């Protein structure tokens, strides 16, 4: 089967396991791809969505850990171009309008979320051991 | 090269960094490896060790997306015995006496861990945007 550019991005601030489902998601798209991933920076993610913990550094070398990742662009685009498609050979991209010019070329791949497993969420288990009164 | 059986346990709660790193070299020991990764039960670790906030299923979950990791025993047992490395064929425990057995067989490998990079420290981080006063 050919191979099958695919190309996802975040912020991947607290890598956790939401993550990790939603990339290897996107690698499995299909039976033989390259699953590219795209890390945001530190500026233009607080500018635009909100606070991050981990600079870009620290975000990338974590993510370099997984397995479904094949290739990072760190610092990626903060918005995704027909360009930038060309140049990285990208057949799809996964995301979970803006991204209409994507559906619109066919080249829009669909992703989930998974509720309840983020960083942020263990924590306020460990804070739920200690009662209000 | 023979390929070389290695196997590291631990909690791994809250997976982070300094985890994979560790996994990565454990697996980096021989050019051809097979690492197995024993994820300790949440009753003998509460016992004898500390506090948990993720179940086996949970921790164990996480660490299968991460790429240095060949194969899983989960739960594994809380002492390594000879039987067992016997068992999974492993040649080297990789681990940062009761280890002494271990030395003394030429089946321990040294690994480290890395400061400063865990999942309460990225916490503290956040918490230090709150002045005191």
């Amino acid at each position: 089967s050919k191979n099958v550019v695919i190309y996802a991005d975040g912020v991947y601030d607290m890598l956790h396991l939401g993550h990790m489902k939603q990339l290897e998601q996107a690698k499995k798209l299909f039976e033989n791809t390259t699953l590219i991933v795209g890390v945001t920076s530190d500026n233009e993610t607080k500018l635009f969505k909100g606070q991050v913990v981990q600079t870009l550094e620290e975000r990338t070398e974590t993510l370099k850990h997984i397995r479904w990742v094949d290739e990072i662009i760190s610092p990626c685009p903060w918005v995704v171009t027909p360009e930038f498609l060309e140049k990285y050979k990208i057949d799809y991209v996964a995301h979970d309008d803006i991204y209409a010019w994507l559906k619109r070329a066919g080249k829009f791949k669909a992703t989930q979320r998974t509720e309840g497993v983020s960083t942020t969420d263990l924590i306020v288990r460990i804070l739920k051991n200690y009662e209000d009164y």
